């Protein structure tokens, strides 16, 4: 029975820890995959962790990592939430150096992109069998979310980008049914830059908060209905959500240029004019993480917000983060449960090792209260190398 | 279908070996988690061993163990009984440094407590999805059972402690349905001290024999009805159950102070006025283990009992032990099966190693006869380190 | 639906290979249990390999093997047929240094013996839960089949021995239903010696070919109805089946004392007056294996037989062997499939290693034809040690 | 419900990546089987990777490989597609040094050949239980496909060969149901040579594109109906598909002798008079791979074709490749999905190592457009040895 996306986000006060895989600590001896972007996505029965791997295990020579980010060995795989990804427990999803995934209430939809930079192809799979294809339309590194896609009333949506990771690029939203694209639309976003979008359904519509790797310190967003009729803009809060970024000053609803000329995948949940912002604690490195609730901060510009909940000390490494959802058909709740995951990146380029891999941690909405704390990776580098 | 807890503990005469994981022996080479408090809990279909892990494998540097007991890397996980807990056969349960779990006949309820000592929070998960949250009400290490919680007529119950592990602390019994706290009561237990309670259902009510880490060599207990109406006391048997403890002399129904100023998690099963006491054979170390049947020693003070069933020789290490239940809905029986598990702790602080982990063995009630013997851990220390 | 054992053994011409786990070759690097007696047993849906482990992995110091055969670390476990027994793939079954197991059509019945030699206790489990217990009645190493038990019309049977492995011992046949002994009978077998019995159903009755470790080179047997009414004797074929044994001269239906005062677990399939004798190729060592069809040789004394099919070359090591069956309820056949497994023992006492473990291979009945050959263990010794 | 193979091959324009196991790369540290011929086969619910192993793991001395190709340790096993084959995730299928498998909609049929060269026997298993047997009829290495068999209307078909690998051999087509050979036919193919066939169903009939190891650079084919009434020939295209082979010159519908005196397992898909030829890129080595679409080329002789899609660069090792099928019962399509898998061989005889093993990559039909690229094995040799 297809997943209805007609309810709204559950109201929340804080975030309770949901999972921690300690994959890097475990990989020190155990056969664990060296991964990146471990995004979580759920069905009507379970939540799994998808990730991308170079096809190498920690503490092995094949984790050398000097390899191009987009190699032909990069594959999309998944394993149950909270477990360390290893060949002994991970399911194979797709060959990909960029992907996204989601369940529509019936079967899983996975999107893996592979191929050369000048003509990559997104392979759509529905319940493990290829159902469609999408070719780069700008021949300049087709890429997608690196996090969960959003499904509503039996249709799922994703956002792909094609073009330079600097200046203007091309951006399209896709709507698929049973893994088949039934409609796509190019965004008319001059001066915007979308990458690695974290999307989620809310009252039958989708909202995506993404990464402006071109010239913005704030995060850009797109929200659209089931017919790809959309709207775009930026989070106006002076509580800049990208990394790097400048100290929290006055923002704008259009790309803040001051230091936002690069970035990190991230997310944000919208509630009225308010926004739950997930971000690193450092303005220069992917270190630490914290959840900030800036009411009237999605449409306004301030430096003021009401709540700050710590997740990773500034003293420890963090990395990509993304939103994932829990539907009422899984929860029994009468609303959509917002949750998020954080990638704790270890190794290069910040540490003196020959590899790069990340652990994951995740938290969910919740009405009751929580506590801020630090749940870092905890691995002692360097490894036996 | 919900687990009815209306029947009574089956009448027994001894304890038969149920399981032995040989985790440490296996971990010398295998990818086994370094664990603590491996408690067992069953559903209406299977039994699992839950445990807490620092997220490190045996024989790996990350097992350094100098780390604080309550680290953000501690996670609650579970695997099938008798199996060595590895990242390849364990399911992720919750992030926690203290926890409990039980099945109501429908889904698993897990309780993982994590966060800072002055504001730790217990996350409750029904079927893997956060269903409620509990905050430290004393801001001094909210902690729980470290063993199975007890369910009855669709409601599960647990005991939590907050406050000093020395003098008076606070104790609350919680009643939850579908992982949600519907009622809670704070025990008016002046001069009592409760920790790591081992609870079990019996004729529609719950009984917990716990650990008095403040000032008792004997074990305190609490039994309550489904409405949290309770009674409290101490096992009065001169066969003292805690460790450390004095030589078996004359007991009492209120904290025996001679030597009882510390402790170890344990259990005891009440039968009329008698008691089946599980305990270490040594009075100073967590070494050895034996079952003692003191008929009518739950209310009377003696040193005499009638049956002693050896489990682990004084020459071998033991540790935490807890009780776990088999419901008629799993057994087909017309009574509830009292069973117990013993943690065989190896390493620090008693052994010259850099780590500390434990193996498990479990036994079950039974009418037919048994035999005493010694089922120690069996690992040759130290390891490759 | 209970397994009906009313059909007879399927007629056969030879034996086709069914499986080979290569556990020892794989154990060189993999995490394989060091094991003994990997007997096979099937349900109405699958076949599993059961085995006993000291709880150590190959190539690990804990596989030291100088330990007493019956240690408190020996555990009964199973994994799918053909797979290497590892803690990552094996299911825990019971704590035991001696055991048997069989499925009745509904659930598995496992029997594990543990405890001291002067009072070992067999714990019977049905679907993982203890359903009965049997104590030693001679207080001298209670032991059982070390292979599959036989179930018929919803009742399972097994044979246990208690007493010396030299002279006269005591033997009993047990009948259980849902893991509970409903009837037992002590065999009045003066001058007989039964050990490690290989039993199987045939037309509603059980026939067991065992090991006479006291004073017989030929194998003794017992057959009984569902009410434990029995018959006993020895295979009279001059083609002696035990090991050690003398060269095939003239047998008798009463213990051949020439060279058979020790032994090895083996099996045999009776067809009318004929016999399919499985046995080692050497008369002094557990080396090589072969299947021999001596028609009119279960009741007669000769040296002549009509067929010899090679399984393991005299040049390679063999060991325990046992029968297992495949019921029509699993097969679709209108008869019971006779099959057998062979333990390929490597290490001590015949090799200069510090351990002892075995691989397994199995074969099944079959109308079509087969071929003789050699399916040896294949591991290179010694190991890294 | 039995797989109906009455529909035809789906029309296609290119091939989309389906999987990549990275087994060898992962095998540097992880416990991965050293394998060969990892052919893929699907049921009505999942797709699996079958493969032959010497019962050894990468980077372990037992991978020494100087062992005969046909050893008694070789076993046919299978794990899920895209997963590295390890003893922790692979299912045992059969003892075999030559094999094939396919699902008929109800259960899996596996065929594993074992035994000596002068009398090998093929064991057929339907749902894991032996259902038939086939003896060598020429006593000269009875061998089979090493890829998926084809099922249609409840009957599966395979092609086996017995006799020399040089001159004339004997070729037989077997029709089996529920794993029992209901009919067979020896091909009357003078001057033909069939080995390692890649068969597939289409409109109720089977077509196989095999390997001529005797005297052909082009591939021989056989197509038959469900009554084993067949036709034979060679692909006439001057785009020679075998390896070794000559530069694409002029083909013939009869063995192209020149340079065609050896070979490699391969496949091809026929569409009218056209062919989708998969082949290595090199003409002397098993390196590189590409898919070529030569319309009107199955019946014609040319050097011209319209499409070439790279899969593996000439600078990277390839190996065996074969075809596997999707059926409309697993896909929901109204046609049969043609797919293929390529074996990436690393080690001997081309590389300075002691072992030989292969990784796998797979692609499927697809109407949408794809991209040619290079998805090589990616391991860094030599290994720790
Ligand atoms: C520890 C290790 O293997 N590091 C090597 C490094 O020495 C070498 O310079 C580099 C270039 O290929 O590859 C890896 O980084
Ligand atoms: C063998 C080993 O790795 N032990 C180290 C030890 O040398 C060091 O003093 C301690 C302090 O962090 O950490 C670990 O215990
Ligand atoms: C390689 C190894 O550790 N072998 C030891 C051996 O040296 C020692 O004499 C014996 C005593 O228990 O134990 C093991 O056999
Ligand atoms: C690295 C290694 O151990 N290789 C050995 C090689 O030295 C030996 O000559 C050969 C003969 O069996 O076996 C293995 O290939
Ligand atoms: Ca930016
Ligand atoms: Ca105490
Ligand atoms: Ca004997
Ligand atoms: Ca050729």
């Amino acid at each position: 029975v297809k997943l209805a996306g007609n309810s709204s986000l559950c109201p929340i006060n804080g975030w309770a820890v949901y999972s921690k895989d300690n994959s890097i600590r475990i990989g020190s001896k155990g056969d664990v995959f060296v991964i990146r972007e471990p995004f979580i996505s759920c069905s009507h029965l379970e939540c799994r962790t998808f990730f991308l791997t170079q096809g190498a295990l920690l503490n092995d020579k094949h984790s050398n990592g000097t390899v191009k980010d987009r190699s032909p060995h990069r594959t999309l795989m998944s394993c149950p939430v909270g477990e360390a990804p290893s060949p002994y427990n991970s399911r194979f999803e797709s060959v990909a150096w960029s992907a996204s995934a989601c369940h529509d209430g019936t079967s899983w939809l996975t999107i893996g992109i592979s191929g050369p930079d000048n003509g990559a192809v997104a392979v759509l799979k529905y319940n493990g069998i290829i159902t469609d294809t999408i070719k780069s339309w700008r021949n300049n590194i087709l890429r997608t979310q690196e996090s969960e896609c959003a499904c509503v009333n039996g249709s799922c949506f994703t956002v792909m980008t094609d073009g330079p990771s600097n200046g203007q690029a091309s951006y399209k939203i896709f709507k698929m049914e049973k893994g088949k694209v039934v409609k796509s639309v190019e965004l008319d976003a001059p001066n915007y830059h979308y990458e690695e979008c974290s999307c989620y359904p809310n009252a039958g519509e989708i909202t995506c908060v993404c990464r402006d790797n071109w010239h913005g310190s704030n995060r850009p967003w797109v929200s659209f209905n089931q017919n790809l009729e959309y709207q775009i803009g930026y989070i106006c809060s002076g509580v800049f959500g990208d990394n790097p970024r400048p100290n929290d000053g006055t923002g704008s609803c259009g790309p803040v240029s001051s230091n936002g000329a690069y970035g990190v995948k991230g997310f944000s949940f919208k509630y009225g004019n308010g926004v739950w912002i997930g971000r690193t604690k450092s303005t220069n490195s992917r270190s630490g993480f914290e959840m900030i609730w800036d009411p009237n901060g999605w449409t306004e510009t301030d430096s003021s917000f009401s709540v700050k909940q710590d997740i990773v000390a500034i003293t420890d490494w963090s990395g990509y983060s993304g939103s994932f959802v829990q539907h009422p058909e899984l929860t029994g709740l009468d609303c959509i449960r917002p949750c998020f995951w954080v990638e704790l990146i270890r190794g290069r380029p910040k540490e003196s090792t020959i590899w790069t891999s990340g652990s994951s941690i995740s938290f969910c909405g919740v009405n009751s209260d929580t506590v801020g704390w630090s749940w870092p990776d905890g691995a002692e580098l360097p490894f036996t190398i």
